[PDB]
């Protein structure tokens, strides 16, 4: 029972991730997002403890969807003959962070601090659950505009977290670290931290720092906007060319720029309402 269980609304969008629709659960009018992806387009597969063959995204989402977190939770999923369908939480009202930055331009540091901190907490949650997202970027972050909470989306390029080297990467190129560009090798946490430096820069400057491969591996960070020296210092540490020179998640959250973060609700009151 799929169409009996969900009222399908308009298409929100489509791309490499599949096709995503607005929907509501009929049993209680809960807003949902309904994501369709063709089996032909799924390269990465896993299986459920009970021996069922599902896309890796379902395995990863099940792992992170227990309890409250800054991750959009998987509520349900269906197999069809030629596709899988995912039922996901939908905040309302909602705007993705790419859109928000496009509309508002570069964020005030107070807002970027709150947003960055919530992304850090969500990524820590994922890593605690054994999951690597591998496509952290503004487009994969939803803002709940009334509650001021950020939520991570799109685990379709993720992997189980391991301590050994990754040699595959189907995430967003310009959020990809210099060691991937140069060697097709990265480790999970240090690459994630690179993607976080790219994201923080994006928030405070209003655009990503590097366009082409040559800039990524040169790793020279130029600021287009006025940015505090403490925030510049954190960004530059995250974007260290050597992965071992990058900060741990703890070191980021203990950085001076990260102190005195606003709560979600006060973030929404001051900056979103």
């Amino acid at each position: 029972p799929l169409e009996s269980q969900y009222q399908v609304g308009p298409l929100l969008g489509s791309g490499g991730f599949g096709s995503v629709y607005s929907g509501i659960r009929v049993s209680d009018n809960l807003p949902v997002a309904i994501k369709h992806v063709e089996k032909d387009r799924i390269s990465d597969w896993g299986e459920l403890p009970n021996g069922t063959r599902v896309p890796m995204e379902v395995v990863l989402l099940k792992k992170v969807s227990s309890g409250f977190s800054g991750v959009i939770r998987l509520l349900d999923w269906f197999e069809r003959p030629d596709s899988f369908v995912l039922i996901l939480e939908r905040p309302e009202p909602v705007q993705d962070l790419f859109d928000f930055i496009t509309e508002r331009g570069a964020l005030q540091e107070e807002l970027a601090r709150s947003f960055f901190w919530q992304v850090l907490e969500a990524v820590r949650h994922c890593h605690n659950c054994g999951v690597l997202h591998r496509d952290i970027k503004d487009e994969n972050i939803l803002i709940d505009l009334n509650r001021g909470e950020l939520k991570l989306i799109d685990f379709g390029s993720g992997a189980l977290l391991k301590d050994t080297v990754y040699t595959d990467f189907d995430g967003t190129r310009v959020y990809s670290p210099p060691e991937w560009i140069r060697y097709h090798r990265y480790h999970g946490r240090s690459a994630a931290v690179w993607s976080l430096g790219i994201l923080l820069y994006d928030m405070v400057c209003g655009d990503i720092p590097f366009e082409h491969d040559e800039e990524i591996i040169g790793g020279q960070v130029f600021f287009r906007q006025r940015v505090s020296s403490e925030c510049q210092h954190l960004i530059r540490w995250c974007l260290a060319l050597r992965p071992s020179d990058r900060p741990t998640f703890e070191e980021i959250q203990n950085h001076p720029w990260m102190q005195d973060v606003l709560l979600p609700q006060e973030t929404a009151e001051i900056h979103l309402h």
